[PDB]
């Protein structure tokens, strides 16, 4: 039971966890979703750096897929428009110290999240430490997302195919 119950208890935390932070983004609370990088980070890694206990039944197997795929649409989900606040903020606040992908650029001394509607190349901004936080969080979600896709795939997924059309 007990080492069973740590194992969903913290894929448990990965969920709901990215659940949060994937709606919180969408809520418009980005630099607290970066008061909570670190959060994320720290505990997605200390939970996935442990190997899979026995003691599993068939309702445990599909239930801990059922929390790690949850996270997995989260991940991927958290990617897009995080991304997509990368390229609006790029174009926001435009070229600076930092150069970019011919954003423009705008003096301003940024407004906390003044948010905006247009892509970029890459990025950009006058907001040098929250940027590099935002690349640093695309980075340590995308060897965190690979740990979980590599896991997922090891613990429920046996054939790693789907070529079907509707």
């Amino acid at each position: 039971m007990t080492s069973t119950v740590e194992f969903i208890n913290r894929w448990q935390r990965i969920a709901l966890l990215s659940q949060s932070l994937l709606e919180l983004a969408q809520r418009g609370e980005w630099d607290l979703l970066l008061q909570q990088e670190v959060s994320y980070l720290q505990s997605i890694e200390t939970v996935m750096e442990k190997q899979t206990p026995p003691g599993i039944t068939r309702s445990i197997q599909d239930m801990v897929a059922g929390y790690i795929k949850q996270t997995l649409d989260n991940e991927q989900l958290l990617k897009g428009l995080l991304q997509q606040r990368l390229d609006e903020l790029s174009s926001l606040i435009g070229q600076v110290l930092f150069q970019g992908p011919s954003a423009g650029l705008v003096p301003r001394g940024s407004g906390g999240i003044e948010g905006s509607n247009l892509n970029t190349d890459m990025g950009n901004g006058i907001a040098s430490n929250r940027w590099i936080n935002y690349q640093q969080f695309i980075q340590t979600l995308e060897k965190a997302i690979e740990q979980h896709r590599l896991q997922l795939t090891q613990w429920t997924q046996k054939v790693d195919l789907a070529l079907k059309s509707w």
